[PDB]
Parts: structure tokens; C-alpha cells; sequence
């Protein structure tokens, strides 16, 4: 229709790729998805309240941390009520509802309405309680007064919706493979590689005899395999392999309609460059100009009580017990299987006990299947997203284990959803089907929510405009929440993009302008603000949504105060003014634009930073961290948020004493001139201690806590925070300006430092509490962040770190003996900090 290919035209704008292309496709799993995914589409924009997704009430049912109730010690609120003049300060208590609370500001003035937040667009309404929105915890917690003013509820009408209506051995026959260019160095020779794949783990393997690596390479070969047309698991991949590893390419054997490929096939190939998740897409090569490509021929359907004695059971236990990183041995499979209903009877077993079944046999797999049937014990337990999030990794490519593991997210309340979407999204390359249980929840916890589906929406298109591998997946289920999200959100995402597509056209350009040797010269300065100001005219948007944080919208670009920061890079400074006048603070709004950094690896780094405060909330500690706003937009590209007051730790020095050459007191001299009243210092030496502890123990576990000074910001008021992560040695940094603020010299006491060890041990165990979760979301990150990783080696660090096994009692002075191994660095390494780091 003349507008219908216009919508999509639309959608394909906001999404970043178009799936309505059948160019680079070998089959129909995508447009079947498509045509799967507007089931749950449809299913929950139906089921969603407009009362409530119109205002996306953002609370939790999470215990009010202890140490948040000092600012409500007369269990009396001081909500502000605002208007537009008379601005009535009404008292709350903690537990008054939106409603209750309407009612105290009725009731004192005398002679429909909702109290969305100042400045942002929060709303606070909804049958809960006053202390349960994130904002009022948020303003405890800042020392900031709650307010709020009285408006009317939005009008839900906008968030509308466009209308809507054998048993012989497998074969495989490698007829051979091509490459564009030939002319390499060498005359090495060449073969291919078939092995079939279940979860990693391979099921058999083939070879090719080795034929010179010219232009076109013929075998015209078939390769039998051993296992069973019968027992070829669905998920089971064919990865063929160009050794000479330089290419690879995944094709499924078992379709979306539970039908065994049968057929011709040309598969262009993925490069290589010399275990991370790429090496698993089903996804082919979409540049068919200069990629090695393989022809391949397939042709062969539907799919297919004593009690453990003691010593035995003694034996399977310290197996269940032991962290997802410790392998197993075909005694401890064939333990855990053979004992399938015993160690079923405990959860934690599940990720070890799906490890030992034989995928590639019919009877095995079909007795699994069995034992899932009842799951009175896992159905039944405590949500462990630590093991949930277990069963979706790289491992288990069955959609029936898989599946229980999504069963129990379905039990996440949206805060909780927030802070796992970003993995949960990552999660869903391990899938080997485009539409799956993962996907499906993702689609409908967004479509319910417009934060969740506020930060799928930028996860996943961080994924499409940057995966090859991926895109095609991700864009397909994307498209499939665009469609759901409402006409609001679709004018806000478009607003959106349009912002972030020119500043990112500011920010290569200027980069060019600028080369390798420090400048920032009057010429690329004169540059920035000329340019800054063809945006400004009409296109750039007046305002528009804040990516990292929704509430937040956008205006004008004060151009009188956007930079260039000096680094090697090019970052752009770039700050707006708020584009609501019911604002009642100054504070205009830094984002910080960069080419030459891989801002995903920066993400997932941040996500784990606010699970580590989760964590320690749950635990009554508040090591006061700052994992400031970050989105990956595009290969190399992407913003930060800039926090407000905020030096790095080296200016710090280098603003008393010179350049190339520091003074342990430099650091408590800035924070009592940087800060008003003796009252105020006092805290800020509070806030420095807590956050500080906070970088140390985080920043340890992740193998990150070795970073020059330029990388270490500390705030006016005391909050300390690390900045750039993409990629004598040392624990972390705890240098004599942070020391001596907390009152110490070379091996001494101090009622702080004494404090500094207090607040570390316990925030550092009570990690270690959750060994398990930080090691699976460390194994994670690596897979789907990072380059190519070994499958141990790498993700091995985390578990020396977290030191498994030890007994709490040495973990307690396991962390003091990093903390002395500080004393004896003093600014050792920090001063070398000029060199480099490798291993
Ligand atoms: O990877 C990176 N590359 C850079 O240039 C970074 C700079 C940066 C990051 C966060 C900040 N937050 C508040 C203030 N200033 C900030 C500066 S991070």
C-alpha cells in the first residue's frame, strides 16, 4: 500500500536494517519469525494497561535498604507538591500511596490529576507504596527533597497502535569452496572441516584431503558420519571449518518446521583473525563480493526408583556444589546421569546435569526429555538467576532445558528485568533459532513497560548496526517490538536517531580535523562550533529523548560550552538544556560523543558495576558507585553521560604541581576548598571512603583495577568514579591522595582507613556470596563482548579472583593482602603509568 511499504520504510529507518531483504538468506527462518512473533505481539499490547504504560510507574517490591531510612527517621515523607506557583511542602509517610498522598494536598487546600516528577518524565502513580519508586529512593539517597508537581495524566490514546490486520548415517557431500581473490604468500594447501554441533560441544567430525588453496578448490567428496539420521539433535549445528581456521560458516540441519535440511546450499564464509560467541551464528556472510564460500550437497522427516545409596551420593553432592567454571569428566556425567532423579532433586544440578547428557542419541534425549516432564523441584525453588542465566549460555542448545530457564525469569519484576535486559539481550546469540522462549520474553517484558522496551529498543540496535553476525536476528525481533511499543514511542525513537546520526557526523569529522599529535587547535576549534550550528538550524530536533536515561529530554545544544577533549581520540562534549520548564535546577545535560572505542565492552561493564550494588543493597552496604549512562551506537562509536562536577584524578595533581612529573596531599586540599561549609567536607571525605572501596573490591573481581590516574574521576562532593573500558602489576588503586583523605601514611591506622577495610571486606565477600552469578555473567561478557577468548584461560581470572573454594575467614585477609601490596607501590606504578600493560 502506498503508505503500508511506507511504514515500513519507517521502521526500517529506526531499526537500522531491513529485514524485508531476502538477499543473504538460504531459507525462510526469518520471515517465519516474523510471521511467530506477532502472535506475542499482539497478545501483550492487548493484555497492557494504558493507565499504567502511558506514566511506566518505575518501582520495586525490593525491602527499603538500611542504609536509606536515616532520612526518614519520623516515618514522615517530605514530598513537595509543586504546581505553578503555590508550591505546598505536604508530608507523607512512607508508606502513604500516590492516591493517599493526592488526598494530604486536598485535604490541606480547600477554598484527572497525577504527580509526575520535576523535570523528568516520571510519573508517580499506581496502588503502591511512596517508597517503593526508584525517584524517591533516588532523592533519599542524594540527600535531595522529593518533589513533584501536579499534572494531568497522559493521555493514553498516544500509546496506539497502527492497525494490525531414516536410520542411515548422516551424510554431506562437500562439493567445494571459492574465494574471490587468491594471490596470499604462501602455497600452503587446504580442507574443510565438518563437524555436527550440539551446545558447543561436537558430536563428530570430518575431514577433506588436503588440496592446494588456489582460486576454486573442488572435492565433489561425500563425508559419512557415524551418528543417526535418528539422533541428530534439533539444535544440532553442521559448522564447516577452511583449515590451512581462516573461515567459517553454521547451518542448523534441523529447520524451524522440525524438517532436516535436504539440498543445494553455497554458504558465504566468516574470516577468522588470529570460543567467542560469532563462531555459533546460523547467519551467513552478508558480503558476497570478496568472501570465502562453500557449496555443499545434503540429501537423506519428522523429529524425535531405588534411591542413591550414601557414599555415592557423598560423591554427586561435592560435584553440585562447585562453580559453573570447573569442568567435569566422564565419571561425573555418567554420575549425575545415571542418578538423573536424584540430582534433579536439586537445582543447582541442572547446569551440570544437562552437561552429561548424550545429545546425540534418540533414547538419551528422549529420556531427558522425560525427566524435565516433572519439575516439582525446579519449578518449585527460589528464582537463581545465577543459574537461570546458566542454562542460556553457550552451552545448552536444547529449547526444552533452555526453555525451564526463561520459565523462571517470567517471575522478574521489571527492576530486576532492567538489571539483566543488556545480558539477557546478549543471551540471545547462544539461541540457535531466531524465534525462542529468550526472544519471546524479551518482546513482551518490553512491549509491558516502556523503560524495558525504552533500553531493548538501544541494546538491540547497538547489536544490528555493528553484528553482521547478529543483525538479521536481532532487527527481526526489534521490528517485532516497534510494532507493539505505540505511536509515542516510535515518534521518540525517530527523534532519537535523527540526534545521535548527526552528532555522530560532528564527531567523525572533527576527529578528522585533528590529527595523532595533541592539538584541539584554533582550526578544528573554530570547526566544532561552525558546525554545531548547521544542526542547530531546523533538522537537528529542538529537543529529544536522553538515551541513557529516558526521563531526561534533551533541548537546544548550548554551543557556547560543547569541546573537544583532548586523548589521543577525539571525544565531543556536547551539553543541552532541558526541554522541560518545570525543571527546577540549572543543570544542563552533558553527553560525551567518541569515535575509536569498542563501547559495548564499556556496557557490559557499567550493567555489571549496577549488579554489584544490587547485590551489596540486598546485603544493607552502599559502596556508592557511579556507572554513568553508556550506549554503544554503532562499530567504534557511541555516547556517555557526562557527570556533573567531576575532575579526573591526574588533573587533580597536575592542578598544583606540573605536568610531566605528585603530592599525597593535593587530593584533601581540592575537596575542602572544592566544598562550601566544614559540614559538607566532613561528607565528602564520608562519600570518597565508600565509593572508593567500591571501585576497589568491583573493579578487582573484573581485572580492571589497574588504570592510569587520567582514568580516575572524583566529584566535588566526594564520589569518586573509573571512566574509559574498553580493554609491577597491581590489585587496584588505592594511592596516598586517597590514603591520606582518609587519614593515613606508610603503614599505620586511622578511624577511616580503618573504616575504608571495614567497608571493603564486607562489600567483597558478600560478592563472593554470589561467586557463581558474577562468574556466569564474567563468561558471558567475554563471549558476546570481547574479541575471540579461550573458553577458560580468560574466564579462569574471575575464578582465582574470586578466590573459589577458600574459606571466607582467608578471603577476609585475602583482600587486606591486596590492600598492603598497595603501601608498597605508594605511586610506584602510578608514576611508571606511562608505558603500558599486556599479558
Ligand atoms: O572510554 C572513554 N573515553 C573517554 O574519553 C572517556 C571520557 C569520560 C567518561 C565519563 C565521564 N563522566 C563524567 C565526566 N567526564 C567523563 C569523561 S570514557
Amino acid at each position: 500500500s502506498e503508505e503500508s511499504q511506507a511504514f515500513q520504510r519507517q521502521l526500517t529507518a529506526l531499526i537500522g536494517y531491513d529485514v524485508t531483504d531476502v538477499s543473504n538468506v538460504h531459507d525462510d527462518e526469518l520471515e517465519f519469525t516474523r510471521r511467530g512473533l506477532v502472535t506475542p505481539r499482539m497478545a501483550e499490547v492487548a493484555s497492557r494497561d494504558p493507565k499504567l504504560y502511558a506514566m511506566h510507574p518505575w518501582v520495586t517490591s525490593k525491602p527499603l535498604p538500611e542504609y536509606l531510612w536515616k532520612k526518614i527517621a519520623n516515618n514522615c515523607i517530605f514530598i513537595v507538591i509543586h504546581r505553578s506557583t503555590t508550591s505546598q511542602t505536604i508530608k507523607v509517610s512512607p508508606d502513604d500511596t500516590p492516591g493517599a498522598i493526592l488526598q494530604s494536598f486536598f485535604t490541606k487546600m480547600a477554598k484527572d490529576f497525577v504527580l509526575r516528577v520535576c523535570g523528568r518524565d516520571e510519573y508517580l502513580v499506581g496502588e503502591t507504596p511512596i517508597k517503593n519508586f526508584q525517584w524517591v529512593r533516588h532523592c533519599l539517597k542524594n540527600g535531595e527533597e522529593i518533589h513533584v508537581v501536579l499534572d494531568t495524566p497522559p493521555d493514553p490514546a498516544l500509546d496506539e497502535v497502527r492497525k494490525e490486520e531414516c536410520d542411515r548415517k548422516f551424510r554431506v557431500k562437500i562439493r567445494g569452496i571459492d574465494i574471490p581473490v587468491l594471490p596470499r604468500n604462501t602455497d600452503l594447501t587446504v580442507f574443510v572441516e565438518a563437524n555436527i554441533q550440539h551446545g558447543q560441544q561436537v558430536l563428530c567430525q570430518r575431514r577433506t584431503s588436503p588440496k592446494p588453496f588456489t582460486e576454486e578448490v573442488l572435492w565433489n567428496v561425500w563425508l559419512e558420519f557415524s551418528i543417526k539420521i535418528k539422533d541428530l539433535p534439533k539444535g544440532a549445528l553442521l559448522n564447516l571449518q577452511i583449515y590451512c581456521l581462516l573461515y567459517y560458516v553454521n547451518l542448523l540441519l534441523i529447520d524451524h518446521r522440525f524438517l532436516l535440511r535436504r539440498g543445494e546450499y553455497v554458504l558465504h564464509m566468516w574470516q577468522i583473525s588470529g570460543f567467542n560467541a560469532d563462531k555459533l551464528t546460523s547467519a551467513t556472510n552478508p558480503d558476497k563480493e570478496n568472501s570465502m564460500s562453500i557449496s555443499i550437497l545434503l540429501d537423506n522427516h519428522p523429529i524425535a526408583r531405588a534411591e542413591m545409596p550414601n557414599q555415592l551420593r557423598k560423591q554427586l553432592e561435592a560435584i553440585i556444589a562447585t562453580d559453573p567454571l570447573n569442568p567435569l569428566t566422564a565419571e561425573d556425567k555418567e554420575l549425575l546421569w545415571h542418578f538423573r532423579y536424584e540430582s534433579l532433586k536439586h537445582p543447582k544440578a541442572y547446569p551440570k546435569l544437562f552437561s552429561s547428557v548424550k545429545w546425540g542419541q534418540q533414547e538419551i534425549v528422549a529420556k531427558t526429555y522425560q525427566l524435565l516432564a516433572r519439575r516439582e523441584v525446579w519449578d518449585q525453588s527460589a528464582l537463581d538467576v545465577g543459574l537461570t542465566m546458566q542454562l542460556l549460555d553457550c552451552n545448552f542448545s536444547d529449547e526444552n532445558v533452555r526453555a525451564i530457564a526463561v520459565q523462571k525469569l517470567e517471575s522478574l519484576e521489571d527492576d530486576d528485568v532492567l538489571h539483566y535486559l543488556l545480558q539477557l539481550v546478549q543471551a540471545v546469540k547462544f539461541e540457535p533459532y531466531h524465534d525462542s522462549a529468550l526472544a519471546r520474553f524479551l518482546l513482551k517484558r518490553g512491549l509491558r513497560n516502556k523503560r524495558i522496551g525504552h533500553f531493548l529498543f538501544w541494546f538491540l540496535r547497538s547489536e544490528i548496526a555493528q553484528s553482521r553476525h547478529y543483525q538479521q536476528r536481532f532487527a527481526v525481533i526489534l521490528e517485532a517490538y516497534l510494532r507493539g511499543c505505540g505511536t509515542a514511542m516510535l515518534h521518540d525513537f525517530t527523534q532519537q536517531v535523527q540526534v545521535i546520526e548527526m552528532l555522530q557526523k560532528v564527531t567523525l569529522d572533527i576527529k578528522s580535523l585533528s590529527a595523532e599529535k595533541y592539538d584541539v587547535s584554533s582550526q578544528v576549534i573554530s570547526q566544532l562550533k561552525q558546525k554545531l550550528e548547521n544542526l542547530q538550524n531546523s533538522q537537528l530536533p529542538e529537543s529529544f529523548r536522553v538515551p541513557y536515561d529516558p526521563g531526561l529530554k534533551a533541548g537546544a545544544l548550548a554551543i557556547e560550552k560543547c569541546k573537544v577533549m583532548a586523548s589521543k581520540k577525539k571525544p565531543l562534549w556536547l551539553e543541552f538544556k532541558c526541554a522541560d520548564p518545570t525543571a527546577l535546577s540549572n543543570e544542563t545535560i552533558g553527553i560525551i560523543f567518541k569515535h575509536g572505542d569498542d563501547l559495548r565492552q564499556d556496557m557490559l561493564i557499567l550493567q555489571i558495576l549496577r549488579i554489584m550494588e544490587s547485590i551489596w543493597e540486598t546485603e544493607s552496604l552502599d559502596l556508592c558507585l557511579l556507572p554513568y549512562g553508556c550506549i554503544s551506537t554503532g562499530d567504534k562509536i557511541g555516547m556517555i553521560e557526562i557527570v556533573k562536577d567531576a575532575t579526573t584524578i591526574a588533573k587533580i595533581q597536575q592542578s598544583t604541581v606540573g605536568n610531566t612529573g605528585f603530592k599525597d596531599e593535593v587530593l584533601n586540599h581540592w575537596l575542602k576548598e572544592k566544598s562550601p561549609t566544614e559540614e559538607k567536607f566532613q561528607a565528602a571525605v564520608e562519600r570518597f571512603v565508600y565509593s572508593c572501596a567500591g571501585y576497589c573490591v568491583a573493579t578487582f573481581v573484573l581485572g580492571i583495577g589497574d588504570r592510569h590516574n587520567d582514568n580516575i574521576m572524583i566529584t566535588e562532593t566526594g564520589n569518586l568514579f573509573h571512566i574509559d573500558f574498553g580493554h609491577e602489576r597491581v590489585p587496584f588503586v588505592l594511592t596516598p591522595d586517597f590514603l591520606f583523605v582518609m587519614g593515613t601514611s606508610g603503614k599505620k591506622t586511622s578511624p577511616h582507613f580503618q573504616k575504608f577495610q571495614d567497608i571493603c571486606v564486607k562489600a567483597y565477600l558478600a560478592l563472593r556470596h554470589h561467586t557463581n552469578l558474577l562468574i556466569i555473567l564474567f563468561s558471558m561478557m567475554l563471549m558476546t563482548g570481547m574479541p575471540q577468548l579461550t573458553s577458560k584461560e580468560d574466564i579462569e581470572y574471575i575464578r582465582d579472583a574470586l578466590t573459589v573454594g577458600k574459606n571466607e575467614e582467608d578471603a577476609k585477609k585475602y583482600f587486606l593482602d591486596q590492600i598492603e601490596v598497595c603501601r608498597d607501590k605508594g605511586w610506584t606504578v602510578q608514576f611508571n603509568w606511562f608505558l603500558h600493560l599486556v599479558l
